[PDB]
């Protein structure tokens, strides 16, 4: 246009050096941007520096303490700003400085410069700005130059920015192929767009809260936005002269979904087998080009198709042969990186991926109907546990458990099934056998820790060494151990399992050896958790005995029809939505942000950063393309491979609305699939309404409760040092059976048995309960760390846990907090005590892999790569892995002093304490589907049914009695055996008698009357009159007997 003003650098050179600082000096130029804009020839004599030695910075060599001292002005000055000279006592290490104009600052933040960092010891700075550059011309393009990345593209007309407020010259500048930069002539003469003021509309403001206060501004309808999109698009701000005030990069993410969403919605993605052949589609709406990279099963490219990009979507498609079936692709992209600023090249997998090949390097082509891909009987495969009605999901009994966890030490495994999917088809092996025996007891589902495509272990075979194998073996792929204490051990002809079984007998914390050599093993190993994803959609290879190709597809099927069909459970999946492994344009793992960069992260709203809330790449599940991404694959896991329920890991990450959304698509294909997750601490409710406790009572949603698990635990999982002995739980003896360290009151032992209650009452926020100090209270009003302690509707929204594979394992806490005159046998029965509380409970079930044979990981908090060893569960049942090491130091370094006083207070479990805990176990399990009244379901119902006894400021402390009704006033008789029944669990050392029932024909279930010595209530007394006489530490279920018709049970009372 011809009266545009041309935006332009201030017509002043870009700035050398005023000095270079000599030996013992540096040297501080303060750029003087205001007067670069000249006019006014400059007065920098209220300029000073504030200049102090502490400890962390010592290098100044006079340094004046004294606030009130102005007098370090300047040792000289140019049109650029003036500068000081410092003297040094040294040329190491750093200086601490507070730039000022009188005791004013001009910078908000105690400036560090550190010696190393720049080396000449000549920096740089300007006000308003914490950063210390190492020149002036660093500062000055700074200043006047493109930084961050706080515009926000939001819809097609919608631009949010505040560098653009109350300025007279806003514009969208864009270039298809290069960075946008002043020009020779110091112009910006790129195209542009212009912008003008305008009011945040209404629909952008329920979309983007979090933008909601930015300045907007409005683009002309007739704007290209396709052509804008495809290259890189810089928001400029101007003075009326044309000199730039800022310049920042977009974020695109809104106008993308406003734009494309809708048609690129109706789309289905990835390599898709048709009637006529297969049909690749990606979706790429800023990508300049497209092509499809087709590949021999040796890697050779054996075609090469420019791909047809749909205008309305944004995606990219191609239509080829039925016999590209199997054949490996990757798209080769050509396409803008904000985070580079270059327009990149890079082939990159499918995230519609549903094969891979070994290692995840390429997609492949596959038709997952195949009946090649399928074991004999798949289509027929039934949920063996219906989860149809809430009294069908209240049964839930979760058993958490990982593949190499599984089998990697089962020697009746056959070997090359060790830590393999097929594992679970050796049906003579001790695992299978074992899990057989749980579900034939009253476990009903095996949860998977990640079986989708992990990154973080190493597919390629001859690149992994694991404890099992040669010593020699780890040297040879693992180059850290050369030049590592355990060098030695190269030629010794032993395992690494051998050789750590010999450094245990000295392992103590002041020689941390076994947890030394591991940290080796664990970055060449097998071993991950795998919360890292690499595909959403292919299942992980190092899991198959054939990571190249479609193999996995079937052995993984193979895996859960045994587990339904042989085992006789229902199949959850662990899914991780929330983050990726890796984003920008050059990480192997970035697969999401290569295609469409910046639109499937969250980002920092100022510097465009991925977000790492999450602990890695936080993903934008706000964003209408990843939500349809997820419930494509979650589709896909559900008919497909026949998955009976998914837990979302930080599902408060999400968006309730997306959640939601999902769970509606896959209830479509299947009515009966269980959503639930896990969340505690997103930040995220200004951008969204979050996917949390609290937000999603009655939608049917589940959640883990840290109520009961933090009440029968003791303690919470940041705990550290004597903190972790001290917080006694519930199952620990807290307030009954007390530690040498700790002083938990009365009053907190009966709030931690309030919490107790409440939840094994379902954890409802209108549950109505007598309190700690015999006050009536509402769930809701139980007061956890601050929340409301109840909050759910239902008790399917609650998900009861004592253990679970992070944090501590149960065994390992009541290691932790138990008395040392608590013996072997009682902490035995600590450990069915806390899971009676769980087990017994109106809420959904859940529990660790192994805590039925007292599982110990030597007392490691956080095993996600503590390897085979700290992770090690005995299907042989020789010992619980307790004291096998002390725990990694990184992580529970700080803890070694409270574990070595706790460790050794009593033997290590063996065979006899192994299967008494799993009878225990079994017990358990099968007194929580022994009768309908344990599971109802139904809030309301629990509300009208479910009661305690011994309540109260004087209750008889850790004596939990919970009664459920099956007569009159609660309704119908939901079982024909009882009138009602009583659960006590005694968490205390001295026998204790009820006569809440007495006169009353209370009786002892028969399943643990037939368990007789080795029952939870072995030793329980009911008297002629009804009053029942409870063991220490005991666990008993009574019942009142139907008679010819439902009897008065044991009415609710009316609080
Ligand atoms: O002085 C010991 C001090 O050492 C370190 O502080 C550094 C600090 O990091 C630098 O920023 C600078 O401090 C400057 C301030 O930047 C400057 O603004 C001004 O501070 C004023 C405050 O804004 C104002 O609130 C008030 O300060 C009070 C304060 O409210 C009182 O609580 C009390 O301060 C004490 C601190 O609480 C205490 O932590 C310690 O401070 C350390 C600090 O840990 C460390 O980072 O001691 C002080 C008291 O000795 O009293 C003051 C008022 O006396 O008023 C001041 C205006 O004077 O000035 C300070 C420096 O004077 O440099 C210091 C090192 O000198
Ligand atoms: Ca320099
Ligand atoms: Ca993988
Ligand atoms: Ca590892
Ligand atoms: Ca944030
Ligand atoms: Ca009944």
């Amino acid at each position: 246009d011809p009266q545009d003003v041309v935006v332009r650098l201030p017509d002043v050179a870009v700035p050398g050096e005023a000095v270079q600082a000599s030996a013992r000096q540096a040297v501080i130029h303060l750029v003087d941007i205001a007067g670069i804009t000249s006019s006014t020839p400059a007065d920098y004599a209220t300029k000073n520096l504030y200049l102090w030695n502490n400890e962390t910075c010592d290098a100044l060599s006079a340094p004046v303490a004294d606030w009130n001292d102005v007098s370090t002005t300047p040792t000289g000055s140019d049109k650029y700003g003036p500068y000081w000279v410092i003297p040094l006592t040294k040329e190491s290490g750093c200086i601490n400085v507070i730039v000022r104009d009188g005791t004013n600052k001009l910078i908000d933040s105690d400036l560090r410069v550190s010696f190393s960092d720049f080396t000449d010891r000549t920096v740089s700075v300007i006000a308003g700005n914490s950063a210390v550059y190492d020149s002036r011309a660093d500062a000055f393009r700074a200043a006047f130059g493109v930084a961050l990345a706080d515009a926000h593209w939001v819809d097609k007309t919608t631009l949010l920015w505040p560098g653009g407020e109350n300025k007279p010259i806003v514009r969208l500048y864009y270039s298809h192929s290069s960075k946008v930069a002043a020009d020779s002539n110091g112009e910006f003469s790129d195209k542009y767009v212009k912008l003008t003021p305008t009011t945040v509309n209404q629909q952008v403001s329920m979309r983007f809260p979090h933008l909601a206060s930015y300045p907007a501004f409005k683009l002309p309808d007739d704007v290209n936005v396709d052509e804008l999109l495809q290259g890189e698009t810089v928001a400029i701000a101007a003075e009326s002269d044309g000199i730039l005030s800022s310049a920042t990069q977009v974020q695109t993410a809104g106008v993308l979904d406003d734009t494309y969403a809708a048609a690129a919605e109706a789309l289905s993605y990835g390599a898709q087998l048709t009637d006529s052949g297969v049909t690749f589609r990606v979706w790429a709406p800023t990508a300049q080009q497209v092509e499809l990279v087709i590949y021999s099963a040796d890697k050779k490219v054996i075609a090469s198709h420019p791909m047809t990009r749909d205008s309305a979507s944004g995606a990219w498609s191609w239509q080829g042969g039925s016999d590209l079936k199997g054949a490996f692709y990757r798209y080769a992209m050509t396409v803008y990186h904000p985070q580079s600023r270059k327009v990149e090249q890079y082939e990159v997998t499918d995230p519609y991926a549903h094969s891979l090949s070994t290692n995840s390097e390429y997609s492949q082509v596959v038709d997952l109907n195949d009946s090649a891909l399928k074991p004999e009987g798949w289509d027929g495969l039934t949920m063996p546990h219906a989860q149809k009605t809430k009294a069908d999901l209240a049964k839930m009994t979760i058993h958490e458990s990982h593949i190499r966890d599984l089998s990697a030490w089962d020697q009746t495994v056959p070997a090359e099934l060790r830590g393999k999917y097929l594992a679970l088809t050796a049906q003579e092996s001790n695992m299978v056998q074992h899990l057989k025996q749980l579900s034939a007891s009253g476990v009903t589902h095996i949860e998977l820790l990640p079986v989708f495509d992990l990154a973080t272990v190493n597919e390629f075979s001859d690149k992994v060494a694991d404890i099992q194998q040669p010593f020699s073996r780890l040297c040879e792929v693992n180059s850290a151990v050369k030049s590592s204490e355990f060098a030695g051990y190269c030629d010794s002809g032993s395992t690494v399992e051998e050789v750590l079984t010999q450094l245990k007998q000295n392992d103590s914390k002041d020689n941390p050896q076994v947890q030394a050599l591991n940290t080796l093993v664990a970055q060449t190993d097998s071993y991950n958790w795998g919360y890292d994803p690499f595909h959403y959609t292919v299942p992980e290879g190092s899991y198959a005995t054939d990571p190249e190709g479609t193999a996995r597809i079937k052995e993984f099927r193979t895996m859960i029809q045994a587990i339904k069909q042989d085992l006789g459970m229902n199949v959850i999946m662990d899914v991780v939505y929330n983050h990726t492994n890796a984003a920008g344009p050059t990480d192997r793992t970035s697969v999401l942000d290569k295609i469409v960069p910046w639109y499937y992260q969250r980002l920092n709203e100022t510097t465009g950063s991925v977000e790492s809330a999450t602990c890695c790449s936080d993903s934008a599940p706000e964003h209408r393309m990843f939500a349809k991404l997820i419930a494509d694959s979650l589709a896909v896991w559900t008919t497909d491979y026949k998955i009976d329920g998914f837990r979302f890991d930080l599902m408060l990450y999400h968006p309730k609305a997306q959640i939601l959304s999902a769970w509606e698509r896959i209830k479509a294909l299947n009515p009966d699939i269980y959503f639930f997750g896990e969340g505690w601490d997103s930040n995220q409710s200004d951008r969204f309404e979050i996917a949390s406790q609290i937000n999603l009572k009655g939608t049917g949603i589940g959640t883990f409760s840290d109520r009961l698990r933090d009440a029968v635990r003791g303690g919470g999982p940041f705990d550290s040092g004597d903190a972790l002995r001290q917080n006694q739980g519930v199952g620990s003896g807290a307030g009954v059976l007390p530690n040498e360290l700790t002083t938990l009151s009365d009053d907190q032992a009966r709030h931690l048995a309030d919490l107790t209650r409440l939840g094994m009452a379902g954890n409802l926020a209108d549950f109505v309960l007598i309190d700690k100090d015999g006050a009536v209270k509402r769930g809701s009003e139980i007061d956890y760390n601050g929340a409301p302690g109840g909050y759910a509707a239902d008790p399917t929204e609650v998900v009861n846990y004592v253990s679970k594979h992070d944090n501590q394992t149960l065994w390992d806490m009541i290691s932790y907090k138990a008395a040392q005159e608590a013996d072997l046998d009682t902490r035995v029965r600590m450990q069915a005590v806390s899971l009676a509380t769980v087990m017994l409970g109106q809420g959904i079930a859940f529990d660790q892999q192994g805590s039925e044979l007292l599982r110990s990981k030597s007392f490691t908090r956080d095993s996600y790569d503590s390897g085979d060893w700290f992770n090690r569960v005995d299907y042989s049942l020789q010992d619980n892995n307790y004291n096998v090491g002390m725990p990694r130091s990184s992580d529970d370094g700080s803890n070694y002093d409270i574990i070595a006083r706790v460790k050794d207070a009593v033997a290590t479990p063996g065979e006899t304490e192994l299967k008494q805990m799993t009878a225990f176990y079994q017990e358990l399990t099968a007194l929580r589907k022994s009768s309908p009244l344990f599971t109802l379901g139904d809030g309301a119902t629990v509300m009208k049914r479910v009661d305690f006894r011994n309540t109260g400021a004087d209750q008889q402390t850790g004596l939990l009695v919970m009664t459920i009704d099956d007569g009159m006033q609660a309704g119908a008789s939901l079982d024909s055996r009882v009138d009602g029944i009583v659960v006590a669990i005694n968490a205390a050392p001295e026998s204790r008698t009820l006569q809440d029932f007495a006169g009353t024909s209370l009786q002892l279930s028969a399943i643990q009357q037939a368990a007789g010595d080795r029952s939870l209530a072995s030793g329980v007394q009911v008297a002629a009159d009804g009053s029942v006489t409870l063991p220490a530490w005991s666990v008993a279920v009574l019942e009142l007997p139907q008679g010819e018709s439902q009897g008065a049970g044991l009415p609710v009372s009316s609080k």
